[PDB]
């Protein structure tokens, strides 16, 4: 027979469990929840299985502590890692501090994907995102087009939300992109913001939003992750990160050809190669099918190149490991 | 006790039945299917009721030949009318030719709305769309913001589909608008076409699509209704018209603040007033909450003005029929 | 690279188009609409393509007059045929009368499936259903588990709807089955009717529904097809037939293991073999994975045997046409 | 205008946040997340708002520490309270130990519902469920039909899941009910289990499942809450509890007339009155529209009456407060 799709979630914490719930609600495929912690993914899997009955969907949800159970996965989504570095306060939280803790985890996961599901489409979530995806790609041996990082969909969702809220319109009808590194130097593309294709500038000219308000939204987008960390007190965002990754997974599973900003392997686009960084891309059944090369202005391109330089700096730290 | 929403579909032919099906699938509210043909809406309503059981939804679907059954409707969607004018060939099909048959229907429907459900949001579909919505509005007494015509969502869906197909991307990520009259002088706004906010021009510059291909798509969008009429042999398009109108209805029922191109009553925007014509609008729980005035170029403005002039010419026929 | 599922709809009339619409709304897979009428499926496919843009789904819909386009289909759903026999009145409508027109179509469709998509799961809808599925199976060469007919899901949806309406409860929470032939001798299984597993008898005992009312509903379920034919004036039911078949298709495509009454090839269950007839079955990625043999009472068993005998009598006509 | 539905979630912990996510995914209505903890519901609300943009839905999600913000709610769902008593181990976890901690919370919530949204349909989740709903009802002054507890949908979902898993069929097609108290004396109704109306007994006779396996499933259903507690290590189930409560809320909001097992105010049915206990009911726009009185056998009725006696014992402890 043609089996149900199989989705393995490597990491069964807040984002992993939430993604599993979306899979159950949407009947996307059977789900494997893997974690190094004993019993916990098994507990969540039972709870999730009961929820599938409530939803009238048909999904097996298995919890496991064994990598062998990811065999034959169509999609693998990786959240394995730490959310907040040990001896730091909330206000000084930085994704950069997670690097030493999480890089070795990406090596281990990569080696197991190589062994058990080398044909999977792999979405990396673990921070610091752009270099974690690079470590995963290197150690997994997967094709460049079959690995990417989730960040841009989340950052863009934030930009969209804030603009849509200010304009008081449906976020379906706001198009907004944030490109570059998933960090303080991410680049919200104000010039490309549209309302059903209508340039945001028209709304400025009509006084429906001011440049000052847009500037504030741009900074709020950059700081959104830390804003939520400060408010939650424990851990970081998970509802939107989970939804973002599942949007990418759906695009793959049903060959949708979505245009989504993801951390993608560059091969000369934007003047850069051999790193992952946030760029608009077409996502379908062949993974990252196309990186779209925006006609950035020199000012936007300078911001992007500065963003890439932050990834290069992090990559030096990876090399040092 | 808060009742289910009530949606009346005045006209139970191809578009009306198909809209009722979407209401059943989406569990939007209870449905009244009204038609002048005896028994037919009753039969469709039974079939649709059975389909709601299959969908595991909770919807009453009532077929009727009595206007009284529209009482208390939250939304009314009007498709009553002819699709093709008697004695005309398919090749010479024109929405204009439907005017003398369908205008009188709009007057009658308006009179009934005025007494039975004057607080409804009303979406007109019947052709020729922009003048039919005006007749309905005038004879119903409804506020300007509570009546509009479905056309732009359909015309835009076509423009979007053709662009998305050529670029091989999801239509979710193509934004395209067609404004003006729902007819041969509709205005597909090439300058405003975007792929997730990326200007279509960027794709031209990279040779992903040519200007010639875009020109062809613009014409194909204008001709799409007639294309389908010619292929089908019977009637006209209904799957996408139905979905378009239901998208508008959902925006109202759940106060979504969607930005949708609809035929709206103008009060000076674009330099025009007192007609309905296709413009981007924000649709929510107050109906047409805002008409958006695009910063059109002189060239686009001239295309729009010529489109409005086609509506004015049809309005002369409305006046001549004694229906103002 | 794993391709989208491919669903071919052989027949692009009322049921075929409506199924394509559900496929577009639900994003089930790419759709091929095949028909013998030139241009019509092409026109519907355009309309449906536009509707997919509105739905924000990602579906290719292809209209065609060539069987070659069914190559590689995961699922085929067959509605090709007549709905009403020439020269007969609506009041005397009988599915039986469609047999000599539709049997030859099943043979032709089978021959094409045999060469172009022999690994498809095939759902037959064309009437008279139980013998049409047998002709298709025989001439297609497919395994017994990979062909079935849609009828029981529709007949059960009707029984469910009528019971739920009388009890004023959600049809999601009414379980009702109709087994046997898809015709006047179908068997609505009153003893098996439940409300979330609660026997219908409990509602009788409390006077929520009477035996007389249940008897009326049983007859109404049997007569439902003809009731809709009489009301509509043109054709027959399509909204619920379409939804029924798509429910079956989904069970296959996502290996759901649904318990659905379908016309299935019997191999001794109920003491019968080598015909298709309506029985509860488990539907999943291996097609008809299991026929469930109900513990029928002697009285129920006699009703079922009489239903099977109606199928046997129609099969005599199939043989006489030279179509075995 | 006719405004969007408004759903207030009193308690913004695991179940509250999860319910909010379902509201956002399903576009059910605007959501207010209330908690006594500062900042946390505001953080979750931001995360959830970003997720609504991803989902292309149109939902306002507000976090608050002020009861005034529940004004005009169509539905209120209450999870405010403790999940596990302080000085007890996981294996000895009991919903009964939560009584002293959670009863006063129900009084406070009730008084605020009375003040700010007396016309709401109110679903109580806080344990010990059947007596917590009684305290809420008493102090809120709401009509008997406008308050109920979520338990039976969850317990029944578990029974359904386990049976469906054993039979290898879709849980949509298994009907199963658990009635009585939401506790160790809940009553899984084996005799009423059906597969699309087909009695489970037919499957026994055919050897597709044994009586021993059914007996094991009945006990597993009773112990399912504690099974998940033991596996998770922190807190209790939330994915299925959240989905169960939202199923009940949907039935109200769209007047669906669902037949759902809920903890309902009895007025003589089953020989009992003036308490809440788990019974099948019709849920629609008038709340609990009808309690369905099953034709229980004497043996089933004895189990039910014993279940009710457990509620009466808990009610004595409530009285003592
Ligand atoms: N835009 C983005 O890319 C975002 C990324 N993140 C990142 O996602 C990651 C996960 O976040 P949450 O799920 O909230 O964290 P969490 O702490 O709730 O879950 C992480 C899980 O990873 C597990 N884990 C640790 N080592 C492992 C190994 N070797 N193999 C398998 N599992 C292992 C832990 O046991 C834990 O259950 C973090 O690194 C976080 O910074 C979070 C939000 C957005
Ligand atoms: N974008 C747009 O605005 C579009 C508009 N249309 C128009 O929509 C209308 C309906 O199209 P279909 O549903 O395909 O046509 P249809 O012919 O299938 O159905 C029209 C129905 O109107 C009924 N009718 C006639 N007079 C009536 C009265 N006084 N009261 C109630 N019902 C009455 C009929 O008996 C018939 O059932 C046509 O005028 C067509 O041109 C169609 C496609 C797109
Ligand atoms: N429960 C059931 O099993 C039900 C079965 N039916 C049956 O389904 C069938 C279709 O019904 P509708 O879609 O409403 O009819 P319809 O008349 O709208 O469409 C039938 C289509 O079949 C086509 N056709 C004829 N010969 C063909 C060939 N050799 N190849 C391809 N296409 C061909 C037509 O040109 C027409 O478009 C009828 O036989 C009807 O009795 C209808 C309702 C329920
Ligand atoms: N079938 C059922 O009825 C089930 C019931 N439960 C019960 O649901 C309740 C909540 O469970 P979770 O959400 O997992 O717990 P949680 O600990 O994650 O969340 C409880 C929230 O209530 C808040 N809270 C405490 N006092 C409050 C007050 N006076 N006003 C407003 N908020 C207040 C806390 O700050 C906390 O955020 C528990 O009592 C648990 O036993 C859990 C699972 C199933
Ligand atoms: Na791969
Ligand atoms: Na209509
Ligand atoms: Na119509
Ligand atoms: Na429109
Ligand atoms: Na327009
Ligand atoms: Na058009
Ligand atoms: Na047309
Ligand atoms: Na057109
Ligand atoms: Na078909
Ligand atoms: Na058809
Ligand atoms: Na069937
Ligand atoms: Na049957
Ligand atoms: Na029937
Ligand atoms: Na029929
Ligand atoms: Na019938
Ligand atoms: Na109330």
């Amino acid at each position: 027979m043609t089996k149900r799709k199989k989705i393995s979630l490597i990491g069964s914490g807040m984002i992993g469990g939430t993604m599993a719930y979306l899979c159950a609600q949407k009947e996307l495929g059977d789900v494997v929840l893997f974690d190094v912690v004993k019993n916990m993914p098994q507990g969540k899997a039972l709870d999730l299985s009961h929820s599938s009955s409530i939803a009238d969907t048909n999904v097996k949800v298995t919890g496991t502590n064994s990598y062998e159970d990811i065999k034959g996965s169509d999609v693998v989504i990786i959240t394995a890692g730490l959310t907040k570095a040990p001896g730091k306060s909330d206000k000084e939280w930085s994704r950069d501090d997670l690097l030493p803790f999480n890089a070795k985890i990406m090596r281990e996961v990569g080696e197991n994907i190589k062994k058990y599901c080398p044909n999977a489409f792999v979405i990396v979530i673990t921070n610091p995102l752009d270099v974690m995806v690079k470590v995963l790609h290197e150690h997994s041996g997967l094709p460049k087009n079959k690995v990417c990082g989730m960040a841009g969909v989340l950052d863009s969702s934030r930009f969209r939300h804030f603009i849509a809220e200010k304009l008081n319109v449906s976020p379906r009808d706001v198009q907004a992109m944030v490109i570059g590194a998933h960090g303080d130097k991410m680049v919200p593309l104000t010039r490309y913001v549209t309302v059903n294709g209508i340039p945001l500038q028209e709304f400025i000219k009509k006084g429906r939003i001011t440049q000052e308000e847009i500037d504030e939204i741009v900074e709020r987008t950059k700081n959104a992750g830390g804003e939520i960390v400060n408010l939650l007190g424990q851990g970081s965002a998970y509802f939107a990160p989970a939804a973002s990754a599942i949007e990418m997974a759906e695009a793959y599973l049903k060959d949708k050809k979505r245009v989504l900003v993801c951390s993608c392997y560059l091969e000369g686009q934007y003047g850069h190669k051999d790193m992952f960084v946030g760029v608009p891309a077409v996502i379908g059944g062949n993974g990252v099918e196309k990186v779209i090369e925006l006609e950035l202005t020199p000012e936007e391109k300078e911001l992007f190149d500065k963003s890439v330089e932050e990834v290069r700096k992090l990559q030096k730290a990876i090399k040092a490991l």
